């Protein structure tokens, strides 16, 4: 499912993410724009063998486990393929225990160099929420 920006809005603030750990909702609009162009099914196999899943691209290394990825943590406890689901409920589930992790969402590498400092406020703007 390729999301509209404010039904992705709406989903997010329902599942909580509206000032998790600090950060506002334009930041989690902003980064699922620059990681994945707001579509769940989104995949991309990075150098070191690991692949980012789903609206957030979270990674087989550490959060889900797909596999084929020698040595993956699987702390978030899922399958990656539950991460493309229509459904984002896995994917926030598991974006909260990431940006807890110490780095914030520093850990999104579109988050820090496309929307942090930004105004992100501008990625809801329009929408009822």
């Amino acid at each position: 499912k390729v999301f509209g920006r404010c039904e992705l809005a709406a989903a997010m603030k329902r599942h909580g993410l509206d000032n998790y750990r600090g950060y506002s909702l334009g930041n989690w609009v902003c980064a699922a724009k620059f990681e994945s162009n707001f579509n769940t099914q989104a995949t991309n196999r990075n150098t070191d063998g690991s692949t980012d899943y789903g609206i957030l691209q979270i990674n087989s290394r550490w959060w889900c486990n797909d596999g084929r990825t020698p040595g993956s943590r699987n702390l978030c406890n899922i399958p990656c393929s539950a991460l493309l689901s229509s459904d984002i409920t896995a994917s926030v589930n598991c974006a909260k225990k990431i940006v807890s992790d110490g780095n914030g969402m520093n850990a999104w590498v579109a988050w820090r160099n496309r929307c942090k400092g930004t105004d992100v406020q501008a990625w809801i703007r329009g929408c009822r929420l």
